């Protein structure tokens, strides 16, 4: 059984974080139609494409499960559709800029009328209040502003960006939460409600843990556990070290632990060709006895300065230089394995070549081969959530218009004047 | 009023995705019970404590809108209370290791059995069914398995972790969905299901973006938007040069725009001094006008050589380079003020005390200050996702078993019988 079966979505999205939204909510069920300009359609089909004039694998990675309809909104005909559609709707989705919507006479309350049990859903880059609220925002923009790209990266270089999309597709996630919601809050109340995600707000909600820091910082002057407290590790720009005298808002840690227990990221053989060859290491308080069996040094158990947190920051990198060459003739995996019998949180580093051909991902489903006729087959993400009783199936992603007539034929109009709207150029 | 009003939560979670679950759960109207062990309960209570004997930050932010129970499960009588507390139950939580709950005597098959409603939700490091399905994991290890790392930081630096909990608080929002799947389910079916999110699988999903990428470099063998595409640009730390002819997995990029349009992370006024002093600026397709009119290049307007994206692939770090010139007497805010003005998406690297102090976030509820007369008020991130019809109200986290008795009384339990469980150290 689909959990969302029978869920009817106008989804007016484009780029990422919309339409990974309503990409999900199509692989667990949902009837999504996607609504996009005329000749062009959502620019992600255009966006470094892989073959000339074929939709590109940004388009067709997050518009898998859909149909797609042209439309023409700044038309009196095409606002007409809408309205139509709109009553047919469980659930509207949008993440154009700020007031777009709006301004084509959507708003909110127009909704509402045109029917009482529609949800709409739209990202935006700022919540709305917030003094950016009119700011057009992508992906590295949000995660600037909503403290990520401050506390990544390391203490002698600069703010950075996540490789993952902390802005965009997160953004969609936390969007996908808010619609479920609401549809639960309709099972109640019989009526839809607004919901809205900013993408610093969905980034802010993966920061929670360097808010913690924030305040500990505030509170205390230190944060024990950062390469900066520990005696002439860190060094600033000038040949200086560095501490928490002076040191304010929670600061870049490299690869230390985050809101995990403390580690580092170790280089393994082949490093100098091979950029993702390394494994990171988890030293944690609950497993420290497991731990100085690999490095056969036994005289840490005995010792109080050794087997305690605060009897350990003293030397937390010293340990991680240690080991680094007891690694350096050994492949990531080898040295996962050598390890890993101790039951110790320890892993590779895995390349996107490893995961895109990985057969365990392929296995359950989290890696998908899309059977793709037009196009030719490409992989995707899968539904990253799995359930006893139900199973996600994937399908290509719709040519721009390819759904056009049949849709609007649901909407009950005749052959006729579906030649008008084409010819009117509405669709 | 609230989503998940009349919702009941039996939460086995400790650490950080399973307990952000529950709480965003617990935010949006759910009655959420907090099992916790005898004498220490959920160890972030105490990890990075900023005052000693008081509940840590790690554990007030990531448990408001609980109760707490503390409950040996390893005896008897603990396992008849859990079997009331299931009958009573709409979703149970966990995460522990890969196989916890069920060697405790509740497996899958029994709490069906128990109640044919309840929804079972686990995170694990890796879904059923992989290689490395038993494998214990924190927030790091997961975003090495999942492709950030590897895809984070800078072609000359080693896999870098970010900041941004991709592996513990991101498994937990998207469990929150699977969970809200499956009550979307039990609508249709009257029957509850096991839902499963794997860290791994999580930190894949936010991946995807990258794994278009891997395809893009197999199919073509270039990524044309990233700086290594840039002929002489790019070296590894031994200076040897770095281009597409020779990358076969998709590299460290620095702060290459992502899913985004091109931009670059740029200094700002008091960048050698401040950490933080920097902006994002988006070089977007359908701006070249604009951004030329901003720094006084008219000459580049008609230019191909600088006009087409496809023009610009070969000089676009040094565009960037001379843009960020224009910026060094100016400070963040001014500089997204300036960049505003011509429409151009670009944004500040807001700091953790920036965020903690921001009157936009505060107003909007996205930064809370929770009341917690115990230990004093903390803030902490509210629900990012914001609705029409309600508000979150965030009370304070529980003290260690602070709840037990009033929660035995829900049950039905006499003032006689909870005495006695008291006295046989159950609870
Ligand atoms: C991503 C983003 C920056 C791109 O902005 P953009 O390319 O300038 O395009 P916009 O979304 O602002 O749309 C431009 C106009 O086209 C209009 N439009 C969109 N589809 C149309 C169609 N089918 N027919 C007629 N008009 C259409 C919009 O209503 C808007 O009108 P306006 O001039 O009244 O504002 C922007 O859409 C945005 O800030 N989105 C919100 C946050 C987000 O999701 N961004 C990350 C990308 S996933
Ligand atoms: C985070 C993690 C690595 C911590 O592991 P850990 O420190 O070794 O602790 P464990 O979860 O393995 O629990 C240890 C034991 O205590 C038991 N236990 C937990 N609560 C108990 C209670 N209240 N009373 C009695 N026993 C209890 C567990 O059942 C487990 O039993 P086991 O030895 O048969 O396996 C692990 O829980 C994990 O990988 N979680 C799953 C995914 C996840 O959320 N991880 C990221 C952390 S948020």
């Amino acid at each position: 059984t689909k959990p969302l079966d029978g869920i009817n979505v106008l989804d007016f999205t484009h780029v990422q974080a919309g339409p990974a939204c309503t990409q999900m909510m199509g692989f667990l069920g949902a009837n999504v139609i996607k609504i996009e300009r005329r000749g062009s359609g959502d620019m992600t089909r255009g966006w470094l494409q892989d073959k000339p004039n074929v939709d590109s694998l940004y388009f067709t990675m997050f518009n898998c499960n859909k149909r797609s309809i042209e439309l023409d909104m700044k038309t009196p005909e095409g606002k007409e559709l809408l309205e139509q559609m709109i009553k047919k709707a469980d659930v509207m989705v949008e993440n154009f800029g700020p007031g777009a919507l709006d301004r084509m006479g959507f708003t909110w309350e127009y909704i509402q009328e045109l029917n009482p049990r529609v949800i709409l859903a739209s990202v935006k880059g700022y919540a709305e209040g917030h003094a950016n609220e009119h700011l057009k925002v992508y992906e590295n923009v949000a995660q600037c502003s909503g403290g990520a790209a401050a506390t990544t990266g390391f203490w002698d270089g600069p703010p950075t960006v996540s490789g993952a999309a902390l802005g965009e597709s997160n953004s969609g996630m936390h969007l996908m939460i808010g619609i479920l919601a609401a549809l639960e809050i309709r099972h109640k109340t019989g009526r839809g409600q607004k919901v809205a995600v900013a993408m610093q707000d969905a980034v802010l909600n993966l920061v929670r843990i360097k808010l913690r820091d924030q305040q500990r910082l505030e509170r205390t002057g230190i944060l024990a556990e950062y390469p900066q407290a520990q005696p002439n590790f860190a060094f600033d720009r000038d040949g200086n070290p560095l501490s928490f005298d002076n040191i304010t808002s929670v600061p870049r840690g490299g690869n230390a632990g985050g809101g995990g227990q403390p580690g580092w990221m170790l280089k393994c053989k082949g490093w100098e060709t091979d950029a993702d060859s390394y494994v990171y290491f988890t030293i944690a308080a609950n497993m420290w006895p497991q731990i100085c069996d690999m490095i056969d040094k036994p005289e840490w158990k005995d010792d109080p300065a050794y087997n305690t947190f605060e009897g350990r920051v003293d030397k937390l990198m010293d340990i991680f230089s240690f080991i680094e060459t007891k690694f350096a003739d050994k492949d990531k995996f080898e040295v996962t394995e050598w390890a890993a019998q101790y039951g110790i949180p320890c892993g590779p580093v895995m390349s996107m070549k490893e995961l895109a051909h990985d057969p365990s991902l392929q296995k359950v489903g989290t890696v998908v081969e899309v059977v793709d006729e037009i196009r030719g087959n490409h992989l995707t993400v899968g539904a990253p959530f799995k359930f006893s009783g139900f199973q996600p199936e994937i399908t290509r992603a719709p040519l721009l218009g390819e759904h056009t007539d049949e849709v609007l034929k649901e909407l009950g109009l005749d052959d006729a004047k579906i030649k008008e709207l084409h010819a009117k150029q509405v669709v």
